[PDB]
């Protein structure tokens, strides 16, 4: 019921509107204010913040969402930075989208609950519907 | 048991690595040298050629194979092109990658059986497994 | 008499002006606002409105048009997906500007009635100048 | 018998390939090495070389070439050098491509005494080409 | 008494401080806001305008100017295009600063009235006072 | 008679070209190469040396020179450096281009001579001939 | 006790903070207001001044102060024109950082106490840790 | 005695040409052929390699080196990378230098032995040689 979503693109968006479809409390945070404009009646509360600044993260409130997902993509420094500030905030779960092998790795050494690979994921459970079918 | 995927980039790549473990026969065409000697192992057939060229298409045997996965991203022209050709082949199950939402609506338009958009389809399930986690 | 130009660019806006100049009524339809007002005293009819919508297409009337033009340039997925829908709409006559060889291609496989290059095109005809020169 | 095209792109290749298939002489210069290597069978002689440089045109000999088609595209300074140097070699006809219509001025008041416009070109003969249909 | 100067930059910026300590109505036009506010104190005239747009020239009035300086550098298209303008308004005299020797003849072929290079020219005037020193 | 030019660039390599046809000596040095060639012909000696070091000022005879221009550019520091250098082998006059305005301040107060600033002194010479021409 | 810091940067922020921990009186001096803001509580005064304009020095105070350390980066004008100013003022004690070789060499000859070279200084004692824990 | 450094720069470098002075042997590995070029009369080995690749760390023998330094700059993920990798090569001391304070953090917890900022660290030894002047 208490989602927060951070970075509304191709995957970040996807999830704010799929979550928004199943009535769930999603908190849409993006810099690109074309980007919050667009989800902005896709989610429950819009905001328009940079996510590696930790004065703006706790007005936003994360410390209250249980589920924080990291969507920033193209930029992985923005991503790495985010998800670190995050713990600083004892957020429990954690979920961060992977841009590549090496940026997997780092994710996982600072203490990401779950990394996500929108595209080699998407590969494995393709095969595995193949093999069904 | 027989699979063909064309395109060895991350989604396409994906595909045959997966397939190839679970014991499946797998043809990987690219035209990339590197990513066919990568993927070589990884695949029961590797081939260097042209997804674009009919001509090469006959060649591989790609009528035989009764599910066409096409992989190639960053070229939509090519992926559009590629399915084309994979129709007139008569292929029964042609899965095709797509890239934004008006490549969605091209590819589903001149016949492609089943669109992937790894992007957004990884989110509507990610999303779903945060409703059943609780 | 009959015809509808989409995509109002140089190649697009060249049709319309000299179609008009020959006085022909033509329709120009354009995403943009300001090429639709900048050729509105240059076209019969001008239209704001998307081609790569169906319900669009119909509202202008374009199954009348015997004749359609898709001058749609540095978009080729619009120029694609606008010349697959017109067949539905059992156009006669549809000519495609095309923007590269692969896209050549594609338009000739999905019905096409006549696809112009206009680089490549005006070279064959400035060389075959040269040699009645 | 005697033409010079110099830029090997959409619009200088595609002069070369035709009169070349008419069985003319050609000479193609280019500063990209791919471009003269990909054109040096469709071409009498390929030479790679700026034509920005007075000294590099007097080797190739362009004085004895009564036809020169400057081809050079998305770099319009080097257009409007080139067509300026060969006015210094008494070049009799000069057929200069443009970009855009303040372009087309330029060459115009240089002394261009032939200005192509591709995009606009072809646009005035497709509009022709459908009255005629 | 009637002078007009384009660009206000490290060469353009000096000519209207100078002649404004004469006792010169001077119009300075600039495309950048800050270069128009800083010399704002030191021109009779100050404009936010762009010189390659015609239709912004006349509302200036630079055809009243009996002399107007084309002081644009480092944008050399700019500098060519502005006084390719000057001349349909009928400007009597233009004086235009050039960047190397190719904008030079550039400039002086399409009809500038006198052509300043302040690099080079300041040399020939420094070695003259070394010889009379 | 006997000028010194330091840096053949825009400005230093049309002193040397005006001073040449008035008939004088002028020593041209700089550090690129190709300048030094270009400008060969142009200067009575020219040479490739480095204006930064105090070893090569004493081979080249710099404190013969009663004049030295340094024309160095869009190097502020080798053009600061290379007049401060000077002033240690008492060269009597000493011609400095400035870049901009602070680098003008530091080299008044390191003692040199004049200061030329070709971009903001042609402008005054400019604005001048507009008056004398209306 | 007396001590004036002139550029509140990565490396002269760190002077500041470090001597107002040992509690020394500490002048901060920048251009920029956001430095002044974050420092003025680390400096026992703040203040938001031009160091290369001669008027403001004495405005400050700086004859009074007799260890002035010039820490302005990525402004080489600035800080060789601020070093000169303060020899005007008769400075006992004046210690810059310098950004490059060349630059090394300006500030020597026109009279900086001490010069420091953050990135190459550290080398040469980190590299004496290294030999140092064997 | 066995010290290696990754990155020739002004802090890389400096490091090699002091310890080249004490007497040590030094391996300097970096991207860049004209620092390895400059650096190889200062480093008893100098080689062109990429120290984001594993594969050519194995080559050189890092496993062998007890300290390593990696003083990359300007490439903070390059940075980041290569340490992460060295960890793999259960280097005993890995000493990193930091860009800021948010790759400070970083580097911490991947598990960098000693993490160096030579403009903040100098700073706290300028303001301690005050005191003590
Ligand atoms: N520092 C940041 N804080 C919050 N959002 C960001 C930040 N940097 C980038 N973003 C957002 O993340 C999104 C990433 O989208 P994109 O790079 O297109 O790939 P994807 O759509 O796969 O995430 C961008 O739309 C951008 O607005
Ligand atoms: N005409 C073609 N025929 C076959 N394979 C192609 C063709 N064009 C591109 N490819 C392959 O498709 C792959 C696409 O990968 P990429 O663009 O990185 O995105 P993704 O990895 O998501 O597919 C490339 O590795 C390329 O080798
Ligand atoms: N989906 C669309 N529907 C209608 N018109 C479009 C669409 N997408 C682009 N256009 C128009 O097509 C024109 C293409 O022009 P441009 O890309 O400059 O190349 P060209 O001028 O050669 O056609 C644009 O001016 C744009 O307004
Ligand atoms: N100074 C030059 N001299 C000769 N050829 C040039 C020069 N500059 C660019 N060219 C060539 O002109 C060609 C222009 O092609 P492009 O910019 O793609 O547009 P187009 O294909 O329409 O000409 C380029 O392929 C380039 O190799
Ligand atoms: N199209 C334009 N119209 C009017 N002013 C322009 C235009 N383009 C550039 N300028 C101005 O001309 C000035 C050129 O200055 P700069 O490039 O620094 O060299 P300089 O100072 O020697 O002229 C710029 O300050 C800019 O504001
Ligand atoms: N340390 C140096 N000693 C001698 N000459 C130098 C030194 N550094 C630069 N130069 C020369 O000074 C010239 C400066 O030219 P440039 O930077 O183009 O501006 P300008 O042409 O206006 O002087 C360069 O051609 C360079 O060869
Ligand atoms: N003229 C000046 N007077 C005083 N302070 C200045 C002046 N110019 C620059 N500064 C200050 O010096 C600081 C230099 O910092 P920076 O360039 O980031 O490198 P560093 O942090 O290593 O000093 C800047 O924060 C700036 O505010
Ligand atoms: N992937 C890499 N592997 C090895 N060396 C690298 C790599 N990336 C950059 N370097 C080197 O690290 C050096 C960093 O220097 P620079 O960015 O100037 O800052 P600093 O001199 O303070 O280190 C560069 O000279 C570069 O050659």
């Amino acid at each position: 019921k208490q989602f927060a979503v951070i970075g509304l693109g191709r995957f970040g968006g996807s999830i704010c509107k799929e979550l928004h479809r199943m009535g769930h409390e999603v908190l849409a945070v993006d810099i690109n204010e074309e980007k919050v404009n667009a989800y902005a009646s896709y989610a429950t509360h819009a905001v328009i913040a940079n996510a590696t600044e930790e004065n703006e993260l706790l007005s936003l409130g994360i410390r209250n969402f249980e589920y924080v997902i990291v969507a920033i993509g193209a930029n992985i420094q923005a991503s790495t930075l985010t998800t670190l500030l995050l713990k600083e905030l004892d957020i429990p779960n954690i979920w961060v989208k992977a841009q590549n092998y090496y940026h997997h790795k780092v994710l996982e050494k600072i203490g990401a609950d779950r990394i996500i690979h929108p595209e080699k994921d998407m590969g494995v459970k393709i095969a595995q519907s193949l093999s069904d079918e």
